[PDB]
């Protein structure tokens, strides 16, 4: 679990929005698995808007942050889940690291703010799906 607080926008996996994000929908993409919904209160987060391709991210499943190594945002295969069909997932930056499904929504940072949130893994690589090029999150 976890979100980006920006403004008055809400950035979570699409796959773990709740039916309150999804009553105050601002934009969503299944090929991104992203959903960004409105709220009322100041949001505490500032996005990067940077190339950077070293980063520390948040991993609930070992309460600890690890830095990576990650590619460029990039059209990548992932496996059918119970989620979504088998597909191209869009916007993926892949890192060698540790996480587990419940990781999700965990975020990757860099000097100059946040990168993206976790949205794919397994046998020790993590994906994050990349919000740098949203530049709409800003105003
Ligand atoms: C070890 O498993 C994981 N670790 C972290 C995040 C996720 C997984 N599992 S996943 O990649 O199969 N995944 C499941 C949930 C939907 C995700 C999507 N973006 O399509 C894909
Ligand atoms: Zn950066």
């Amino acid at each position: 679990s976890g979100a980006i607080y920006v403004g008055n926008y809400r950035v979570v996996n699409r796959h773990l929005a709740t039916h309150n994000d999804w009553a105050n929908l601002v934009w969503e993409d299944s090929s991104r698995d992203l959903l960004v919904s409105s709220t009322t209160a100041q949001g505490c987060d500032t996005i990067a808007r940077c190339d950077c391709q070293t980063g520390v991210y948040y991993c609930s499943s070992r309460r600890k942050h690890y830095p990576v190594s990650f590619s460029k945002p990039s059209l990548i295969f992932v496996e059918a889940s119970e989620y979504y069909p088998a597909r191209y997932q869009s916007h993926l930056m892949l890192a060698v690291g540790h996480s587990e499904p419940g990781d999700c929504g965990g975020i990757l940072r860099c000097q100059h703010g946040v990168v993206g949130i976790v949205s794919t893994g397994g046998n020790g690589l993590v994906g994050f799906a990349d919000v740098r090029d949203l530049l709409w999150l800003d105003e």
